[PDB]
């Protein structure tokens, strides 16, 4: 099994995204993918509840085959933060996946004339970091197996 | 694309030197694709800095390990960020890579100077630069001085390897 951890700030989607991905529902666990030819099984660890036990963080980070960090693309101050989380990804280790999570709102909050990340900076910070890049939605499941293939490939190399 | 990234101390002026660099104005990351004529050819640079994640060493380190070159600054006017010069070095040459020494803020030496401020005279910049073997240069950000030639000579270094 290949160690995947789900990391950044509360509130970003972490466990929705678990669930989507896991159950196919939005209100360690085991997934198995076809990766190309093979089953391929993923051990998912989380750091929900935790995020603020960066020693909880890092040793997750230690273990771990690859890591889906979000953000949540309503949220500003979750992006920021990208920074403090791929510093321990990078001192403790990997493949990241960065994730604009909550990507169904942006239409919602630009309507209503809230600021939302535009997608093209989370594609830049990413290359900079040498990470791969998603935007999801665990509340419609839009692009979450694809993440999570998009990593498992990488990881798998 | 030749990979390049902007480091130095926060404040020296990194956004601001790229802000002049690829769309000659001065008033997430810090990320710009830049055409420079090279010799007879066209070529292509990404830049970006580590303005706002100055004090992360470890994406500090994965940006030199990934750069093809370094613009290394610090303020002319601030010793502090010339003699942190030394722990940047350290991490560049411990990640890795060309570096171009590039004292920034050339503009405000006379007013310092005028205020009884301290400033590094540019002798001692490229005496820290021949120690490392750096490409040094002293540029503005504000006025475009050398800013633009600052590149080129860092681009020509990195094309040679
Ligand atoms: N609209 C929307 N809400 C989401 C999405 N993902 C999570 N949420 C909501 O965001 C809040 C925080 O989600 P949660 O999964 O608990 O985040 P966690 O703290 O990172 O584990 C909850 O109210 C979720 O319903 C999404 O893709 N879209
Ligand atoms: N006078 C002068 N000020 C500058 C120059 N370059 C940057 N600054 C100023 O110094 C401050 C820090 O610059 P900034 O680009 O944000 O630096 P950074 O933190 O390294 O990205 C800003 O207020 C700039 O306007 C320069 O060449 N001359």
């Amino acid at each position: 099994a290949y160690k995947i951890v789900l990391a950044g700030d509360a509130a970003v989607g972490k466990s929705s995204f678990l669930m989507r991905l896991c159950k196919n529902e939005f209100r360690f666990q085991m997934k198995t993918l076809i990766v190309d030819g093979e089953r391929t099984v993923l051990q998912l660890w989380d750091t929900a509840g935790q995020e603020r036990f960066r020693s909880i963080a890092k040793s997750y980070f230690r273990k771990a085959d690859g890591v889906l960090l979000l953000y949540d693309v309503t949220c500003e101050k979750s992006f920021l933060n990208i920074r403090e989380w791929v510093d321990m990804i990078e001192d403790a280790a990997v493949p990241i996946m960065l994730v604009g999570n909550k990507a169904d709102i942006r239409d919602t909050a630009a309507t209503e004339g809230q600021k939302c990340v535009p997608g093209h900076f989370g594609e830049k910070l990413a290359m900079t970091y040498g990470a791969l890049f998603c935007e999801t939605s665990a509340k419609d499941g839009s692009n979450i197996v694809e993440a999570v293939l998009h990593l498992a490939r990488e990881v798998k190399k």
